[PDB]
């Protein structure tokens, strides 16, 4: 009777149709029929993203592609645990309130000026986003933004107070493209192609450094009247208490090990997923040092996403095993040889940057990385380039809300118009397709 | 400076001491040193049970026993997912309120008598416990018990109103020993020895049927003045609404498949962990039928326990790989041949039943099943017997609180004395060591 129940039933119909009607070797038919079924479910979201992720192994198994245990093993991938270490690290500095003090210490550096208030609001949002999450950083920044935008209160003076709301909503998304922890898509890329923490930072951080100024400049050069205003530093000040220096101490130590993983691990005997161990070592240090309880981590951890990760890895392996990856490469062979590498990565970048407006970031990456990376491997090219690209471009959701929660968070502020965001995003989207295709070209040789 | 930080430091010392001072083949030294370290941490609970579980792979990897990924793979065991299916099934019928209606429909069968009120309170607690959890079933039953024990309100008339509080606190623990979902220890046994859902029910259910009357009879024959009293059916009645018949429908279908798994799977082509697939199929049916959202399951699911499971499976594999399992069998060889099989299982049963009073049920099972099962295998005997025994006896916590949350739940009722529970438990403990050793003997040939 419901909308989504029909989408699912239409999909069951579609699968059945593709299964009985495609003219190929049985394995490829099954692989294509599955890929379409799952592609629908993750884009429409008729079933919850994670329910769909669970549906993958259960299909793979029932259709004899993998044995039950083999399929489930996907969910214990070392990157998944790295990301859990991220959640525990976040959980710690949120319960401790080290995120609050980083906001105040930097916000009060601005004596009382609105010009150097919002420029220090975006800089903190993105810095805090590197380690925490996007949705979490947005929900945490909202009250701190509304607090500052109450002196220039006049909402007939909207464009002073919309530049700042839409500004952090993007700064949360751009801050994610910095490190391996931060947003889901990055983790999915790293798991697929086998990236280290320091590897994804070499790609991502420069792109964040490039993108944040570029994004503000676009918001600025639309309708900003913010060179005027005064401050209202209204609430109790902050101070380093029982081991906020300790949480920062562990955090610092962890990040130090993550960056210097290459020489530290090499000169340690070369353990396998060193970054994952570090991330679990973090969970251990935070508990021995007593700085955060487990119940806290169990609330903060998004087990839904953790499961989603493995759901996509299962899919990736479904594509290989059925030979669907190689069949698609064969079908695209003529098209891709006719296309220049510039043309390809421009088409890819454009495809995601706009697709990501309709569906969740992860939901699109969890679908697209498997397809592209495995097809890239059939072409015998390094699946890294396309993957990192997709992972970054997925986090470029700037147009409507429902694209990312950070967009819907600053939108529920019952103030910003649908039309307004839709056109700043349409500019920033094109701006990014440029920047990415540019940087993706530069990172070739 | 804290108590537990010293326990941990004392343990780090102990490990270091055992590591540098034991006179054996390096692998066995490492295996022994690890086993002692982890044993301490799970019994003292200096670190949280789950933090300790994570510590296992991280040690195994750093001490070259397993490669990072191989060790983590333990956490994706098919039983863990079976148990997650249990959590989702519970989450459904709690959010739907199918547990409430099962309480009222059976409680109102008793017209208005206290004699047939509490006897129908224990019967519901245990039946509801089979599928839900122990801690969850206790916290859910508490208000429903205090509601009935307000007509015979006189708390100078204590023993009418302590027989019922301590009655359900046990009925929750005995109800767990019924099926594979229900309590952690059962799942740990099944994962270690490879049991089906219908397999553990053949052991457990008869034991629950035997134990519940035996437990009441002991509480009854101490200080019961409950053949007197009247009812107060005070609150809004219940009625089957939008698919509480559907949740029961799915639940019923799931349990039907679980019981009849053997012939259904056999006549289906023999899929690998059929019970796990059923449990995931449950998660899928519950979502397509829209009866429960995912956020609900993410709250209900105890991801801490889910992780604990794999922590112990990692340990089990640590014992084998280092050859510590075989070394212990050699050391115990003389002792066990001098002991009769009756003697052994009486010693084992007594050991756990009393050990489980000091530490969490899972925490003790997660420690003991690996040691015993793997040693049993070195002796070339089926590790099932000892394991199922340990798993059942672990759920026999009847003395103090802090033994199980269901004990601490009915204790926070600021009414029941420490001394009171301690001696009913001491009787029921001995009563059980009997029943188990009896049934364990009968289930031989
Ligand atoms: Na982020
Ligand atoms: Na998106
Ligand atoms: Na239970
Ligand atoms: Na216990």
């Amino acid at each position: 009777l419901h909308r989504n129940s029909l989408i699912v039933l239409a999909d069951v119909a579609l699968f059945l149709a593709l299964y009985h009607f495609l003219p190929f070797e049985h394995n490829v038919v099954l692989g294509i029929s599955m890929l379409a079924f799952i592609a629908v479910l993750w884009l429409t979201e008729a079933l919850h993203v994670t329910v769909t992720a669970i549906l993958v192994p259960v299909m793979a198994v029932f259709f004899g592609i993998f044995e039950t245990q083999a399929a489930l093993n996907n969910f214990a991938n070392s990157i998944i645990f790295l990301f859990l270490g991220g959640f525990a690290l976040a959980a710690a500095m949120h319960h401790q309130g080290l995120d609050k003090v980083i906001a105040d210490k930097v916000l009060a550096m601005a004596q009382g000026k609105m010009s150097v208030a919002v420029f220090m609001l975006f800089g903190v949002t993105a810095l805090l986003s590197m380690w925490i999450s996007n949705t979490a950083t947005a929900a945490m920044m909202l009250p701190l933004v509304l607090g500052v935008l109450s002196k220039v209160d006049a909402d007939k003076q909207r464009s002073t107070y919309v530049f700042v709301l839409l500004g952090v909503a993007y700064s949360a998304s751009i801050g994610g493209i910095a490190t391996l922890v931060g947003t889901g898509p990055n983790a999915i890329a790293a798991a697929e192609v086998g990236l280290s923490f320091t590897d994804w930072m070499k790609f991502g951080l420069p792109t964040a450094m490039m993108m944040l100024p570029m994004a503000i400049a676009i918001l600025y050069f639309l309708l900003k009247p913010t060179l005027n205003g005064m401050f209202e530093l209204d609430r109790a000040p902050v101070n380093w208490d029982k081991g906020k220096v300790v949480t920062l101490g562990i955090f610092g130590l962890t990040v130090f090990l993550w960056i210097f993983s290459s020489p530290i691990n090499a000169a340690l005997g070369g353990f396998k997923s060193f970054d994952t161990l570090v991330a679990l070592g973090a969970i251990l240090m935070l508990s021995f040092a007593r700085v955060v309880h487990w119940k806290e981590i169990q609330k903060t951890a998004d087990w839904g996403i953790l499961l989603l990760f493995g759901g996509g890895l299962c899919l990736s392996n479904v594509l290989k095993q059925t030979g669907t990856s190689v069949f698609l490469a064969n079908a695209l062979s003529d098209m891709v040889s006719h296309m220049g590498i510039f043309v390809v990565i421009l088409v890819v970048a454009t495809f995601v940057v706009f697709l990501t407006e309709f569906t969740s970031n992860v939901a699109t990456t969890t679908l697209l990385i498997p397809v592209f990376a495995t097809v890239a491997e059939a072409f015998g090219m390094s699946p890294v380039l396309l993957s990192v690209l997709i992972a970054v471009a997925a986090s470029c959701a700037f147009m409507l809300p429902v694209a990312t929660p950070p967009n819907a968070i600053v939108f529920a502020s019952g103030h910003i118009k649908q039309s307004e965001m839709m056109r700043v995003g349409l500019y920033l989207n094109i701006a990014c397709i440029g920047l990415l295709t540019a940087i993706a070209m530069l990172f070739w040789q």
